[PDB]
């Protein structure tokens, strides 16, 4: 699909058997989700944004369906104000910027 | 141009007679730049991100040339770790997301 930016580029995703809406974020190296429940193990990690740094849980090889496209990658979970789909996953679903 | 996301989508921009590199950021409602010198008046404003919030100067009707395309909009200036080109400007240069 082609998406214009007059509004937030929100997409529906399916992860850990649950449905959520997430922002397609070209300015995000990583994918960050708000507190939700995920199976398996993780490693502590910290990441930075505007405003400072937040502490997250890191989960590798996680399946995610973004607007019907599957992808497996690292997903971070924590105190983010909004669910974010980062470049690590955008590349897998063939997402591109155009102008 | 079309742009893949294997790398951070950086572009050269011309603003306030100066050259900068900036990130095309679909996850940004606003355009925010590192401390720089701009002419005119502004106002104090606050904006939020992943680690919290930063205070910035707001400038309306600022001319920016992004990868050779011209746009006039609000540009914020302050303590951001990286120059960000937000949707308020992305829409003006006809930038889309595709997959
Ligand atoms: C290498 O660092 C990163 O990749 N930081 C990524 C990040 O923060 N990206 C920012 C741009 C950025 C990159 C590198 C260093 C610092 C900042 C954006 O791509 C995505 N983003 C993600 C984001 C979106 C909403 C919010 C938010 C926060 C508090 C309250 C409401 N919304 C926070 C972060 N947006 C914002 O912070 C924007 N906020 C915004 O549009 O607010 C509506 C700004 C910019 C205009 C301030 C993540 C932490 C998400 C991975």
């Amino acid at each position: 699909p082609q998406i214009t930016l007059w509004q937030r580029p929100l997409v529906t995703i399916k992860i850990g058997g649950q449905l959520k809406e997430a922002l397609l974020d070209t300015g995000a190296d990583d994918t960050v989700l708000e507190e939700m429940s995920l199976p398996g193990r993780w490693k502590p990690k910290m990441i930075g944004g505007i405003g400072g740094f937040i502490k997250v849980r890191q989960y590798d090889q996680i399946l995610i369906e973004i607007c019907g496209h599957k992808a497996i990658g690292t997903v971070l979970v924590g105190p983010t104000p909004v669910n974010i789909i980062g470049r690590n996953l955008l590349t897998q679903i063939g997402c591109t910027l155009n102008f």
